[PDB]
């Protein structure tokens, strides 16, 4: 049935993530912009591994090229402001929950849509954390993504049910949000979107 | 210009034995191509991610990889309507032997990848314009609209090249890729692909 996305998170973004994310913005929107060009690539290397599911290879390509116009969209922003295209690497947060996929089908394929789901869901909680903190050029943006991320957060969640059954799933939510709330609630060295609190 | 047309710019035409074979086995030839359309927009993304300071590629890979993945997109639907079902199809030998002639060295690497991307792009256009006259009318339509798009990526993939490069080293590379794609397109080839040599 699709939980609201504050009911499917283990917990809310911290304070103290949003004020260290309004003292370092450029930061801010060089890994946005990653993270945007990061889930088409992601969606891209589901069809290669599953070249042969109709119903997924469908969806990955419609949402690969929905998260590459994402990505544009922030480079165009970058430009306005002058943010130079400047090497911030990955947090730890995506490479974080793959570690938890299981290594065999067909549950490895269901684990990574879950995950899928909660990336967008938290990046959706996130994105509405922020709005109301910003100018308004970057609020009317930012307000603009939460509907898709809320979209994509279905989409992966939907297509989950599509290939394993009910009890799976609640199990692999269950053992995910648990890890995913400890990422987000957890110190971290470094501002980036999905970062913990930082030190 | 620096830019020929497609004819000029290539080293062959196709051969009339891999029409004969494509026209053979169209169900293979569709999933390949289907393939060729998905790798196209990988290959961009990872221009994206190993040169992701310039931004006029970044910006123009992202645009491309959108387009590729449409035709994606198209190729499944043909499939469907037509009852072609997926099933594994391995990648040919073309790209790969391409891609074995790039330079190991920046800034030459850059510029004889995007030359590369120019040379498959005006393969695909030719080829495309050589089997539609032996197709059916949708069929035919697909590839007649396939065809104006790939010419683009030609001309866009030289220009990036041109952007990046010194006019003489350019028509260097040009010369020694459009001489190993015609020893890959006119030598024989164990399977059909978009992209193989003469089939046995
Ligand atoms: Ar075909
Ligand atoms: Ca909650
Ligand atoms: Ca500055
Ligand atoms: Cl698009
Ligand atoms: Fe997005
Ligand atoms: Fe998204
Ligand atoms: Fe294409
Ligand atoms: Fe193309």
């Amino acid at each position: 049935l699709i939980p609201e996305i504050d009911a499917f998170l283990g917990c809310p973004t911290p304070d103290a993530w949003i004020e260290a994310a309004l003292a370092d913005q450029e930061t801010l929107l060089i890994d946005h912009k990653n993270c945007e060009f990061k889930a088409a690539s992601t969606a891209l290397s589901l069809i290669a591994k599953y070249n042969t599911h109709l119903d997924l290879i469908n969806m990955m390509s419609r949402l690969a090229r929905e998260e590459l116009v994402h990505h544009e969209q922030v480079l165009r922003l970058m430009k306005r402001r002058g943010v130079p295209l400047r090497p911030v690497s990955a947090g730890r947060y995506a490479s974080g929950l793959r570690r938890l996929v299981r290594a065999h089908e067909p549950v490895k394929l269901v684990d990574t849509l879950v995950v899928g789901a909660f990336i967008e869901a938290r990046s959706c909680e996130r994105f509405a954390a922020l709005v109301p903190h910003l100018d308004e050029e970057l609020g009317r943006f930012y307000h603009g993504l939460l509907k898709s991320e809320a979209r994509h957060y279905q989409g992966y969640l939907k297509l989950a049910h599509n290939y394993g059954d009910e009890a799976d799933i609640a199990r692999r939510v269950e053992l995910v949000r648990a890890a995913e709330m400890e990422l987000i609630q957890s110190p971290d060295q470094e501002l980036r979107f999905h970062s913990g609190i930082p030190q």
